[PDB]
């Protein structure tokens, strides 16, 4: 089977590490980030690995059971995990958590809701506001738990419950990190199954990013909280069903205006599922809203793209 | 000519068209007094896009546009006006229902607004905004370009770039969720235009088979289940974008395969207008394998008579 990319324009790619869509293309150099995400990755052969799953709708999305967690006054209850399937867990699963679950240090928020309540209960009381932060000593997936911590309205233990994500936030004390893994395990444990960390090695390349912002609820003003992945889920969704050879270590792909019929850039798209180009300093790219990336030919690591 | 097929996904690997949430089972019943006609996961077999229908989960019953005061309003206290779910400008005289990806039940669409960023001090999700999207307010009107915001916790922002994203329904005292009858996408001001078209299985002995799931419900329906039922999931809609591969018959047969025995479960018609009919009567949950998937078999006369679905 030769191998091929889905036509999609920018504006038709969602955010493999966030259930937004892509917004920009973006390369940066790594200096001290460990580019180490594990939402979104898969090989050009169709291999997923980390935590990555086929669906956007399970991606910083939890299923469970609540329990109480009586005492705490930061997770006042816990959620006993499955996986967003539905599916059982557990912890000798050979990966580094649920799939979908957070890959970022700091606080995702989102809504619960639980068991369906009487109409005459009130607007929405079944929905409850919920930080899952991961410098909470409960947050410990691989385990098969996450601490809750509740805005406003107390989440009911001993419910089947859904958590919905919505954005993230920052707190006086916990910076959002998307650069950093959460120890998935709690922080007496190493993570396991890791998808390895991706760098350039070529001179002259950077890794490029599919860049969304997402909603803040608490902090970050005048700012943006950025979530950048390795490949966009319809990327990773198509080679898991193509599952097609790779014929060499480099798939070369270009930025193509289908109304020009011109190339805009190049890019080396490896086989291990990343993409550099060839630059020197953060830079947002200037995509054509109509523009597609197409795979041109394979090629090795050897080759020297034309500056971008 | 390119031949037409099916992604190979199983049950728990769809999204459902009509809310972003997964498909949890399929499940078969008679139309009855319901028009099904919904105007998310519409498409044709051979990859044209119908009614609200877009490629994004993320973008289904989501909003994005600029708040503006609403005053003297209990209900609408804001109003949402609207982009199309990307970002681009929305004008109502685009060919469509309403902006691709808005609400196509009538009753309560529940979420969260998110807008401007807040500083850290000013506390605990400050800048998430839970409100109530009704189609039976008279300021529902997405085709207009505007929608109605009714707030339940803490204050919208006037005047500020703002998304909605969507979390379930809900289902007040004198608002039922009604999944099969269509919003009045202009409110009072205007007919719905645009839409994909009513569907019905006319077959002897045929039903429609739905792609199901439980939306959260975050008031009502206490000891009940709010389904919605998609025609297609958000996947095969995508599919059949990419591929655009030519209908070469009115009905395509398809057969849910297990893998790991070779045997088929049941087969059923895909209508080239993008949708699924099986063989059986009544109201029933189908009990799938779950490394099972519906495969395409071929292109059938349109009399075809399907082997019965069986329970």
């Amino acid at each position: 089977k030769p191998f091929t990319l889905p036509i999609l324009t920018i504006s038709e790619l969602t955010n493999s590490r966030f259930p937004i869509p892509i917004e920009q293309l973006y390369t940066a150099p790594n200096e001290n980030n460990v580019v180490q995400c594990q939402n979104g990755r898969c090989t050009l052969d169709g291999e997923l690995q980390g935590t990555t799953q086929l669906l956007s709708s399970a991606v910083c999305s939890y299923r469970g059971r609540t329990v109480a967690n009586s005492g705490d006054n930061w997770d006042q209850n816990l959620l006993q995990l499955t996986y967003p399937s539905g599916a059982s867990y557990d912890p000798t699963d050979e990966v580094p958590a649920p799939l979908g679950t957070q890959d970022f240090r700091g606080i995702l928020y989102g809504v619960l809701t639980q068991d369906n309540v009487s109409e005459g209960t009130g607007e929405a009381k079944n929905a409850k506001g919920v930080y899952i932060s991961t410098t909470s000593g409960k947050f410990t997936p691989k385990i098969g738990s996450i601490g809750l911590h509740s805005i406003t309205e107390n989440v009911h233990p001993n419910q089947q419950s859904r958590f919905t994500p919505v954005g993230v936030a920052q707190n006086e004390n916990t910076p959002f990190q998307q650069w950093v893994l959460p120890h998935y395990a709690g922080a007496l444990a190493l993570n396991t199954n890791l998808a390895p960390a991706v760098a350039p090695t070529f001179p002259g390349e950077q890794l490029l990013f599919f860049r969304s912002r997402v909603p803040c609820v608490q902090g970050l003003r005048g700012q943006d909280a950025f979530i950048d992945c390795l490949l966009p889920q319809e990327w990773v969704n198509h080679f898991y069903q193509e599952a097609a050879p790779s014929q060499a270590d480099v798939a070369l792909i270009r930025y193509v205006n289908p109304d020009t019929g011109r190339t805009l850039f190049e890019a080396k798209l490896h086989r291990s599922g990343f993409i550099t180009v060839s630059h020197t300093g953060a830079y947002p790219l200037v995509v054509p809203p109509n523009g597609h990336f197409r795979f041109d030919s394979w090629v090795n690591q050897f080759y020297s793209l034309a500056p971008m």
